[PDB]
């Protein structure tokens, strides 16, 4: 069972994420994971991929695919993989077809972009301690500050209406034709793909899923 779970930043995907793994016996990878593991790892790709972040750059899909392509090679995968946020351009999930790396599964992860603004937008923080608040979920004793302290709370700057918004914007606009190939790809046969409404609770999401995946 080979999973891509693709989602809008906020959207709560990774709320599934536990259930897939333990339905099926398969690890949760990222290209984080893997760039943080093989520049850990003292291995090739490591070290090269390690030259571009140490130098601010950006990474090349070419180096991208390449890890992908280590990762899911190894024992970890035998019975599949979760691969969470990639590919993230149509490109990229060319190259993976052309690396050789099938996917069974599309999950993708619904949530208007409205909910997911006034979602993280409540979020605040006593920066001080790490202490983390929110207006509606988990609201403080004392309205705008710090349970502990009693010093004033702070917001950060990815979390504002405007960084939200734009930064939706970007998502849609850019995974737009990657959500049309796989769905595409869908009804071509290759492989399958189904949008989830993660608006509903846990329980629920996590019945859809297993008739989806069966």
């Amino acid at each position: 069972m080979r999973i891509i779970l693709l989602g809008a930043p906020g959207a709560g995907k990774g709320t599934q994420a536990q259930f897939i793994m333990e339905k099926y016996g398969i690890p949760q990878i990222s290209t984080g994971d893997m760039l943080r593991a093989a520049v850990k790892s003292g291995s090739e790709l490591g070290k090269q991929a390690k030259d571009i972040m140490d130098a601010g750059k950006l990474v090349t899909d070419e180096l991208v695919i390449a890890l992908v392509k280590e990762r899911i090679a190894q024992e970890d995968c035998r019975n599949g993989f979760l691969l969470d946020g990639f590919p993230r351009t149509i490109p990229q999930a060319d190259a993976m077809k052309e690396a050789g790396i099938n996917v069974d599964y599309v999950l993708e992860f619904d949530v208007p972009d409205e909910l997911i603004v006034d979602r993280i937008v409540g979020r605040r923080v006593h920066a001080p301690s790490g202490r983390v608040y929110h207006v509606k979920f988990n609201p403080p004793k004392v309205e705008g500050k710090d349970d502990v302290t009693g010093e004033e709370l702070t917001t950060r700057k990815d979390d504002q209406e405007e960084t939200v918004r734009k930064r939706l914007v970007e998502w849609h606009q850019m995974t737009a034709p990657l959500i049309g190939y796989y769905s595409k790809e869908a009804e071509a046969g290759n492989t399958k793909y189904a949008k989830v409404d993660g608006t509903k609770p846990v329980a629920e999401v996590r019945a859809d899923l297993e008739k989806i995946l069966g």
